[PDB]
């Protein structure tokens, strides 16, 4: 019962000689955050590192980098003893040698480019026989600390002369390489990688214990997503990091053979993974082998599908084999493969969000050298609809434009192998600014599931509606116990209705931002574009995406288009509304999926939507008042530089009966007047400066930097109301008599 | 289905063993019996694995006995007697119908204003007779395709014959009626196929068919022919005694204060249906939850802003629903059935059976 | 058509010999002319032999990574008739569109083809280039 045996978890820090610990474990273990610890591992191999602190780190777990993890012959979830050692002295001679595979391109220097900035103000604790890694110069490079004269371990001081001359040596056959793929090469998919580790790590770490329990493990894991999102990468990383045997079956490579060779290749893969248990068999591109029953023709294709089903069912009589697979959508797989005892667990890898895209861009720009203006958060906010492969291509294209301009400088003697041109080489912001425009993203039709970025501050007015939406959406998530006590059940749906342009889409986004839930937006034209024989699996697919990503807000915008397409034979409108109604009835509230609709025409809505148990909360969103107009105009003008002279309350008194869209239109029109005036002034000053050279005052400056009362008072003369007064009386009537539409009605 | 329940048990067990490896990971690698001895599966493991489970039979039609008794329904006292004499009597006493020489009827049609308790009655008579119950709604029949509706309607009538004595209940017929005429061919195809299957059905299995409509003016008249749904029961807006019974029925699980006068609420709500009385109960319960969560935020704030309080007394500040909540929820009440509609339903209550000729 | 006119096993081996021969002589360019005769849509192929050639071409395109300095170009009359598994990443992923020429283009074509001829002195090719539309 010792407090020094610890177990490895994933690393957050980026350094090669820093381990992390939580503070109570250090205080029990008598360690301070400047110490120099010694770490023992399997096959009697040990390491030396600098410890620091963390709060996200637990006590039963230590977080260390992959380079330390591979110098200890340790994988994820293994045992390591830690002990303090202030017995570390400085050095005199330290002999390093590169490793033969990483040094086949460059020749010339290795000391000043690589080793010189690495040990400067670092004092990295090294030991004899350790491999370390340096990034820089569009390449990563390995070295091994071969010999220390104060043997065996020391701290690299400026006293130590570092021998970097000799032959790059060969590897030992059990040295784990650093060009392999691990968990740090994957970004933007934290949750899914956690699920796959939970499913897979225990039945492959502990086969004997888990056989001795008597529980069944999973055996079929189907990864799916759009093309190019890193599924082959995830399977390869789980295989390398658990250390299991790994056999790869490729889809076209099996279907390209002749007949009896295809059957025997499948059978040999499953037998060979019997022999070397534990294993992982990865079937890449499954829908080339086993597509739909109606899309196969012949004897050979159906015979291969039946072969694969026999082997998947016969895995039960085997020991410790996981079968993974990958496909671009689940609906094209033969549905007999997704039963029980076959591919029964599904993991969905989607397109990344903004945090994900920044993390991809940081992965691919490791070995490159960036210029000092390049801010990758702006690139990550610009690139929308990019999967990971597109971001890798964008980084590669920017690097090639930089090397092309340096061949515009240096072309004559650049043909030799120089390290200096690589030293000077840098990628500016305009290269990324170029390659952003000449890039063709590939996931724009895909439905986006993310948290929105519209807070409550973008919305002005509407103060009781916000309270009502909190009490509908947020309260049965945070406080389920009150609803258990008082004996009621929460409701499921809301319908917003009202005049055009008053802020319904913004409210539906802001409550999803408030509750930190996902958000799926569907518009009426998107449902009507879905075809005659195609709308069915599509509406079911949207309600499935809502169940997988719960707690969710599923928002049906623009229902008046679906209503107007009925009656001019409008059969597709009736088919879509009936199928939405059936899916709402089937939905059980124990996943916290919450449904919202919105309409500008509350007179032609289908009354069966308003039934209790369906969208039966009716919130009327009206034209704003004078205080509300002041709040709207303040909300739209937060980014614009506005002069002090502007009176907003005067604009609110002058604009009566406007909606929110018209107030935004007035702001847009005034800003165009400002840009026109500025460009006239720049043409006039350029003309005058060029027509009178040698001017005594070279004073470049903003002539008008802000928006004054002239611009708003001119933009006010072109204002037009969007909602006429007869319409205002009709919306006031429906505000009270909408709920009576279900009987005979009107 | 059974395989999903086996997977749910297996997942809960693995979460328990994962938390015990969060405790014991170092020497758990050996074969110990003691870790197995200490090992136990709590309720929160099942509470976890219930949420991360994907069930696989939600589209399947459910054939079971319902769980809605007569006590959930308030009012409607002769309608219950009439449903007993239609459904229960030719099951328990076939000999009387053999003696007196009549034949029992097969169908019932409920009709009336929205929200008055038709679905509950169709479930409660199936609970009373201990028979199976199959519920079909109009949108489910219209979702069935162009070339697909045929075997589906025949499949439902086959499921009714296999599971007899049964109650086969067609809810929401006004959707099938409105889809006719805006070319609404699927509506006419579905109604004609239902009519053919009713004609083919022989009463010697005890299958009993019920329908329900909120729009008794656009119903297809050929449904009302003798031998088809030819018993017409009109279900009206409730009276004052009935409103008292409804409000007592909805509030059986809720903890309600002594101070509340329900007869006052019945006198104040006139022309409401049952759905509106349930809406008033829901609104009052939301006001109670709001008040309780404000009080807990305020006591947490005050207890945390003044540490070392002399009275650590955690307690329900408000455990029940008093007159404030109902009298505030009453100010937002809205009727669902306007008065012109009430006159029209009173007219159809007498002249529905004349729709088969030229009619109106 | 020269590959699809052969018999079955000769078609497979002709594709494979082309990719191996361009391994031997790197750098190279392999030009696959009329791609939509070899690999058309999945719903427009019938049989074993046609799908087996499409799967053969996909295996070779994916296996180019393990090779050195080979570019593969291709040509087709519209992109929508190609089997959509060929336009992923690591396969035919860059598209270049060559359209019909405009008026400056047509004058430049007409100057190319009338090099070796002798024109009379009235022949003004700009009038011809403005006349020919849809060429
Ligand atoms: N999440 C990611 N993080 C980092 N790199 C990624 C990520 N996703 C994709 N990539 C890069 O994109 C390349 C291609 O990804 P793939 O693993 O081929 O995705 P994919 O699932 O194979 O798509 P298909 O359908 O097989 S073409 C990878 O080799 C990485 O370089
Ligand atoms: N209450 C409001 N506060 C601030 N901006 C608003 C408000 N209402 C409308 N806007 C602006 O007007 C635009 C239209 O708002 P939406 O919420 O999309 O309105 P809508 O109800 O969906 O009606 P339409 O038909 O979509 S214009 C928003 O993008 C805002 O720029
Ligand atoms: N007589 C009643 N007694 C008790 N609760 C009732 C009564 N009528 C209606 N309710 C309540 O109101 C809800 C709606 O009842 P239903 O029987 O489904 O009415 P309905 O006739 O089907 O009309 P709709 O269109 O379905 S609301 C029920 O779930 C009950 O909660
Ligand atoms: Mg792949
Ligand atoms: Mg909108
Ligand atoms: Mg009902």
């Amino acid at each position: 019962n010792r407090p020094n045996r610890l177990i490895v978890d994933e690393a957050i820090n980026e350094d090669n000689s820093v381990v992390s610990l939580s503070q109570p474990k250090m205080d029990e273990l008598q360690l301070f955050r400047g110490d120099t610890v010694l770490l023992k591992g399997k096959k009697r191999r040990e390491a030396v590192c600098i410890v620091l602190s963390d709060d996200t780190c637990s006590d039963e777990k230590i977080r260390m980098n992959r380079v330390v993890r591979n110098n200890l012959r340790v994988r994820l979830g293994d045992v390591i003893s830690i002990q303090p050692c202030p017995d570390v002295k400085y050095g005199k001679r330290i002999h390093v040698l590169p490793i033969d595979d990483t040094v086949e391109g460059i020749t010339g220097n290795l000391f000043e480019v690589y080793l010189k900035p690495y040990f400067l103000e670092a004092y990295r604790p090294i030991r004899k026989g350790d491999i370390f890694l340096v990034r820089g110069g569009m390449r990563a490079v390995e070295f091994k600390v071969v010999e220390t004269d104060p043997s065996p371990y020391c701290i690299v001081a400026p006293d130590t002369v570092i021998h970097c001359e000799g032959e790059p040596i060969k590897r030992e056959d059990e040295e784990e390489s650093l060009n392999e793929v691990g968990y740090d090469d994957i970004g933007g998919c934290r949750k899914q990688l956690a699920q796959i580790k939970e499913m897979v790590e225990l039945p492959l770490r502990h086969p004997a214990l888990f056989k001795a329990i008597g529980v069944k493990p999973p055996r079929g894991i189907l990864l799916y997503g759009p093309p190019g999102t890193g599924k082959t990468l995830i399977a390869r990383a789980v295989a390398n990091e658990t250390g299991a045997f790994f056999f790869l079956i490729n889809g076209p490579e099996i279907m390209s053979k002749l007949a009896g060779e295809s059957e025997s290749n499948l059978r040999k893969a499953f037998e060979e993974a019997e022999k070397n248990a534990p294993a992982i068999i990865f079937i890449d591109e499954l829908d080339a082998i086993a597509p739909k029953r109606e899309k196969t023709h012949g004897e050979v294709e159906r015979r291969i599908v039946s072969q694969l089903l026999t082997l998947m069912d016969g895995l039960k009589q085997r020991a410790h084999v996981i079968v993974m697979a990958a496909t671009n959508r689940p609906n094209s797989i033969d549905p007999a493969l997704r039963r029980f005892g076959r591919f029964d667990r599904e993991v969905d890898i989607g397109i990344p969000d903004a945090t994900g895209r920044l993390e991809i861009l940081q992965i691919h720009t490791k070995n490159m050298k960036l210029a000092d203006d390049v801010d990758l958060e702006q690139v990550a906010n610009e690139t929308h609809g990019h999967v990971g492969a597109d971001l890798a291509a964008l980084c590669s294209e920017a690097a090639l434009q930089a090397i092309r301009k340096k061949m515009d400088l240096i072309d004559l003697e650049d043909e030799t192998i120089d390290a200096e041109v690589m030293n000077s080489l840098a990628v500016t912001m305009d290269d990324f600014r170029w390659a952003l425009s000449q890039s063709n993203p590939s996931a724009l039709r895909e439905t986006v599931v993310e948290v929105p970025q519209v807070t409550w501050e973008d919305i002005g007015g509407l103060e009781d509606v916000k309270r009502e939406l909190q009490e509908l959406v947020q309260y049965p998530v945070e406080h389920p116990d009150k609803f258990l006590k008082f004996g009621m059940t929460p409701s499921k749906g809301v319908l917003f209705y009202g005049p055009p342009g008053c802020g319904k889409t913004l409210l539906a986004k802001a409550i999803a931002n408030e509750c930190q839930a996902n958000f799926i937006s569907i518009k009426g034209p998107e449902l009507l574009t879905m075809w005659f024989g195609e709308s069915e699996a599509n509406v079911r697919e949207i309600f499935d995406k809502a169940r997988q990503a719960a707690p969710c807000v599923l928002f049906f915008d623009e229902l008046d288009s679906i209503a107007k397409a009925r009656g001019g034979g409008g059969g597709a409108a009736d088919r879509v509304i009936n199928q939405i109604l059936t899916e709402m009835d089937g939905m059980s509230t124990k996943k916290n999926v919450f449904i919202i609709g919105a309409t500008n025409r509350p007179d032609i809505i289908d009354p069966a939507i308003l039934r209790p148990g369906r969208l039966d909360q009716l919130i009327y969103i009206p034209l704003p008042d004078e205080k509300s107009r002041v709040a709207i105009l303040k909300a739209n003008l937060r980014k614009s530089p506005v002069a002090k002279d502007v009176d907003l309350e005067f604009l609110a008194k002058m604009t009566n009966g406007f909606s929110g869209a018209d107030l935004t239109e007035i702001c847009q029109r005034a800003c165009k007047l400002a840009i026109r005036e500025s460009i006239e002034s720049e043409i006039r000053r350029e003309r005058e400066r060029q027509t009178n050279p040698s001017a005594m005052e070279v004073e470049e400056d903003d002539p008008v930097p802000e928006i004054r009362r002239d611009h708003f008072e001119e933009a006010m003369r072109f204002a037009r109301r969007s909602v006429s007064d007869n319409d205002i009386r009709k919306y006031e009537m429906f505000a009270q008599t909408l709920q009576q539409s279900r009987g005979f009605g009107s």
